């Protein structure tokens, strides 16, 4: 989509070369902001074939408080298997900061209904944040979190979101990333009777790995296609209730998938 | 700054009229990035000027850990007396989560001594990060973390840094905490022995309340001057050892100080 291909010419025409964490070297920028409004369509990406089937899973997973990937497996995605451990554990990772963040006095925060009643009762609120940057558990982890901090804003009926993306690997987990938060804004208005605004992405590191290049120059040779159209079938009772049957994307005619390794 | 100005319009333009929870009234947009590249000058703003003691003692008392403003009264620096309780204490606001966020379990984090080591030992990391965002203790705080969130990037032998700021009042506030991080990035690249890079600043919900449009009016008339460059005449053998005696700003030209009520 325009956006996400002007970002990937950006790392390509300002990126500095850098070494990483897995050995694999990547061109890497710091600091970029897009911004995608969520009424002209669903970002999805269609300059290579993305699986919806995938986000939709990972994202109701992160809603229910699981960090075990048997649920995702159950469902046939892998894209976590890497990082699990031998009983399928990626320690106190996303689901549990979202739906539970420990206090120092016993306590655990459920940051998704606390939002969703700062949306209803209060939604001119400065404050109203799921942060999965919890710096007493990062050690637990099996990778920290990447996507690590959101925030939500009412302004004019609708509901917009910016995400600090703290790391961004831009061809493999970013259009991945992007479709997700634009999903979750789709069932946080519609639980609220809000219209959806802006899905703003904030980057820190954000980063083409080495030997992710021919693929890049590939993909950016290719026209995106009109975006797809979200539909929801359904209103559950509570945001933990959606199913995977209760979305529908419409008109979705990608270019072909390209396929690229994962540095782990 | 041209930027800063740039902004201060924008919100004026842009901004939609938001009730906030002090019942005065705000302009605000949601979603904006800045970036200062510290090579050409010190961004203190030129258009009003500021008064560089109150933001040193500041960020020297965040350094410190310390969350009592006893000590920026032994400084005369009265810019948090508002928040705090009979015993002058504002809880576990930012000082406290920067050297000793709590852990479930009883520990504390130092992150400061952590991020120095990465910079140090691993300064390729991209997970250099200081959250002050702490879910569990924000019910403690007189006042939620305005600039809640940053992370540290080295490339080129240049250390930069983005803050994540959830709010943001463009007028009084927003001068000061660009300041405030510009001053701590130069701290972080002498103890560590790199050259300065970029401040890229994001925000939240940014806004101007109804109560400084005057003010605003009059800012806007100015023209901006040459930057200050900054001076730091000691070096000392930490990061928590630097004295208010060790800066120096120089070049510093402003239009005459604007004065303005604060919202509490
Ligand atoms: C270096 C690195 N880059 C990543 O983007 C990344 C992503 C995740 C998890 N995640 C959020 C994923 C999103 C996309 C993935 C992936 O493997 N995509 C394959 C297809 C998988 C499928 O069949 O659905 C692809 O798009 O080619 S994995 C975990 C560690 C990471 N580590
Ligand atoms: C509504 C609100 N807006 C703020 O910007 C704000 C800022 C702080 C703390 N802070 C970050 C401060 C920075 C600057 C301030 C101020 O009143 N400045 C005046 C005079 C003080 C001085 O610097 O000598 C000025 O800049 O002229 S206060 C706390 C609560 C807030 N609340
Ligand atoms: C992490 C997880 C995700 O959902 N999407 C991402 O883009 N990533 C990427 C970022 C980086 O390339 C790697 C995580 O490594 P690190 O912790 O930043 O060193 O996966
Ligand atoms: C908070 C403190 C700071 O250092 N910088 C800021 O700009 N602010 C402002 C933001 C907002 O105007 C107010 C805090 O109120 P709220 O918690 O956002 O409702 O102070």
């Amino acid at each position: 989509m325009k956006q996400y291909l002007e970002l990937m010419q950006k790392v390509l025409d300002e990126g500095t070369q850098k070494n990483d964490r897995t050995g694999t070297g990547t061109l890497s920028i710091f600091g970029h902001q897009m911004r995608f409004n969520l009424q002209d369509g669903f970002p999805l990406v269609t300059t290579k074939r993305c699986h919806l089937r995938s986000i939709i899973h990972e994202l109701l997973w992160f809603l229910q408080g699981d960090t075990n990937i048997a649920y995702l497996h159950e469902n046939n995605v892998t894209i976590w298997d890497e990082w699990a451990d031998e009983n399928g554990d990626l320690g106190p990772v996303y689901g549990k900061q979202w739906r539970a963040w420990p206090t120092p006095d016993g306590r655990h925060i459920d940051q998704i209904t606390t939002v969703l009643n700062q949306l209803k009762n209060d939604p001119d609120s400065r404050r109203i944040i799921v942060s999965a940057w919890n710096v007493g558990e990062l050690d637990k982890m099996a990778l920290a979190p990447c996507h690590a901090f959101f925030q939500f804003y009412v302004a004019d009926g609708k509901l917009s979101c910016q995400l600090y993306q703290r790391s961004c690997d831009v061809f493999l987990g970013l259009p991945f990333n992007i479709a997700s938060y634009a999903l979750l804004v789709h069932m946080m208005a519609q639980q609220c009777d809000l219209e959806v605004g802006d899905f703003v992405w904030t980057g820190g590191d954000t980063h083409l790995y080495s030997n992710h290049m021919d693929q890049t120059h590939l993909q950016l040779s290719r026209e995106p296609r009109p975006l797809p159209k979200l539909i929801i079938k359904r209103k559950p009772e509570s945001i933990f209730d959606y199913r995977f049957e209760d979305f529908e994307i419409e008109g979705y005619d990608p270019h072909p998938g390209i396929k690229a390794p994962v540095a782990i």
